[PDB]
């Protein structure tokens, strides 16, 4: 069991292309897959000097950019056992060290940045 948060950037081709974050609940997502990848890359890389991030630092990007319903709790996914989420998410998530933020990783849901709380 490890504790993760995430930022989710959706695109038009996901199964539910609408934001579920409080900031813009119901906003239809029309950006391309490529657009989502580029956006996730930018929101991460604007802080690329960071070896690790504090929780507050990661929650800032959740508040500004995440389109997942988890944004209603600042992107908290709680405790996750390996093998539960899709393989793409799981492998990247369980490769993180404490305080690290992943590179953009894609699943059916969209493009994620994954943060390991500890």
């Amino acid at each position: 069991e490890r504790h993760f948060y995430h930022v989710l950037v959706k695109h038009k081709d996901v199964r539910r292309p609408s934001s579920l974050a409080p900031r813009n609940k119901g906003e239809k997502i029309t950006r391309s897959r490529a657009d989502a990848i580029n956006l996730a890359q930018a929101i991460l890389a604007q802080h690329k000097e960071r070896k690790t991030w504090s929780l507050d630092e990661f929650v800032q990007v959740v508040r500004d950019f995440s389109e997942c319903g988890s944004a209603k709790r600042d992107g908290d996914l709680g405790m996750v056992e390996s093998g539960t989420y899709t393989e793409g998410f799981d492998t990247v998530a369980f490769s993180l060290k404490s305080g690290e933020v992943s590179a953009p990783v894609e699943t059916e849901l969209g493009v994620h940045l994954i943060y390991r709380v500890e």
